[PDB]
């Protein structure tokens, strides 16, 4: 069941996080310059977080849509955690979660309750990153409806259990 991350599960997530939009809400099949409109600050900031650890920069950003970037990047993507792509995960993990909820106790619960594996537990924090709560969760038991619903949206992908 275990397989590494696809760039359409790690970087299509990130460009939906900057627009504060949903997964189906972006058209997914058009270029970055046409996505944001004419804001021209987030457009240079999308290439800011698309160029940190990711073999940093492609041959040209604004010619490919959100798939046709990633089909080029699969031979360059080693299945990394993310330096500051994956640091937005820790931002959710400290600002919106109760006291005593760093990534040690979370990654235990993703395996010992549902069963995902470390190759698939990267791609379930990112579907937690697109739907963040508006406030910090006031109890440890609030991770039983927030974090469990991320694996149910992950069940709309490969669909294991």
């Amino acid at each position: 069941p275990d397989e590494p991350v696809k760039a359409a599960l790690v970087l299509h997530v990130l460009v939906a996080h900057k627009l504060k939009k949903s997964l189906d809400a972006v058209p997914l099949s058009k270029a970055i310059k046409d996505l944001v409109g004419g804001k021209s600050t987030v457009q240079n900031e999308i290439l800011g977080d698309l160029g940190k650890e990711f073999g940093s920069t492609p041959e040209k950003p604004e010619d490919t849509p959100l798939q046709e970037l990633a089909e080029q990047f699969q031979d360059t993507f080693p299945g990394s955690l993310g330096k500051q792509t994956g640091s937005l995960v820790n931002r959710l993990m400290s600002s919106k979660m109760p006291g005593g909820f760093s990534l040690s106790v979370a990654r235990k619960y993703l395996q010992t309750r549902w069963g995902l594996g470390p190759g698939r537990q990267d791609s379930v924090l990112l579907v937690a990153l697109v739907n963040e709560p508006g406030a910090r969760l006031s109890s440890d038991g609030e991770a039983k409806e927030f974090l469990d619903s991320c694996a149910q949206k992950y069940a709309s992908g490969a669909g294991i259990t």
